[PDB]
């Protein structure tokens, strides 16, 4: 088989974790770089890091990359504001493995093909936010806030076809909801491509991971619940593979 991957997203502004964690253990835990590489200690597979620096934004990503490339042995995706491929192109650049794109690659689709082409699709990740809007998932920008009037049935598609190597599927109706991943979401999109999967919102227990990979995820991505341990990572993993997914252990 292929292994089913458990993700952490960090979002981070001006190099701090916005909202830190509960590893008191950690020197400091805020610190991104600490945080991602005890993360990757535990049982973490891979790591998502999201900035939302103010311009003083580039400098603060290339320094992030940087220290994370140096020190962590996983692999790591480094989002957004990434809106053009010269950002992105001294990201990757600079040490991410992989970069996020979102509202950019919907404003902007040549710009999956561009990084595509000159690093491989391996490192291009499209964030799709999606919500249903009378009974049709449809894709929306700035932060879920935008109907973009694009199905996500046909962005999934053209997504594929531009060179992405990997989609982050986000159920915005489960933002900050603890009752399991979209699985619904999750398989209305699996036939329609063959790109890796990532789920994303909704993770409140051990179990919703297990339903996320039987509704055809190839990996699970969760952030607050890690953070503020209400999950337990190894506990996750033990539970996964106790449970015939056949994850990293």
């Amino acid at each position: 088989a292929l292994a089913k991957r458990i993700d952490a997203a960090l979002i981070v502004k001006d190099g701090r974790v916005v909202e830190g964690s509960n590893f008191e253990n950690l020197r400091d835990s805020g610190d991104p770089v600490e945080l991602g590489k005890f993360y990757s200690e535990i049982g973490i597979d891979e790591l998502s890091f999201w900035d939302i620096t103010a311009v003083e934004k580039r400098k603060t990503m290339l320094e992030l990359v940087e220290k994370v490339a140096e020190q962590i042995d996983i692999p790591f995706t480094v989002g957004g504001g990434i809106h053009d491929f010269e950002t992105a192109s001294e990201l990757i650049l600079r040490g991410a493995d992989k970069v996020e794109i979102n509202t950019a690659a919907v404003e902007n689709p040549s710009l999956i093909t561009q990084i595509a082409q000159t690093f491989g699709s391996q490192a291009v990740v499209v964030y799709i936010a999606a919500k249903r809007v009378d009974g049709e998932f449809m894709v929306f920008t700035y932060s879920g806030t935008k109907n973009t009037g694009i199905l996500l049935r046909d962005w999934v598609v053209e997504v594929e076809k531009r060179g992405a190597g990997e989609i982050v599927l986000g159920s915005i109706d489960r933002l900050g909801t603890k009752s399991g991943y979209d699985t619904e979401m999750i398989r209305f999109v699996r036939p329609l491509t063959t790109l890796p999967i990532i789920a994303h919102r909704g993770a409140g227990k051990m179990e919703h991971f297990l339903e996320a990979f039987l509704a055809g995820a190839d990996a699970a991505k969760a952030d607050s619940v890690f953070h503020f341990r209400e999950i337990d990572v190894r506990e996750l993993k033990e539970y996964l593979k106790k449970h015939g997914v056949n994850v990293r252990l």
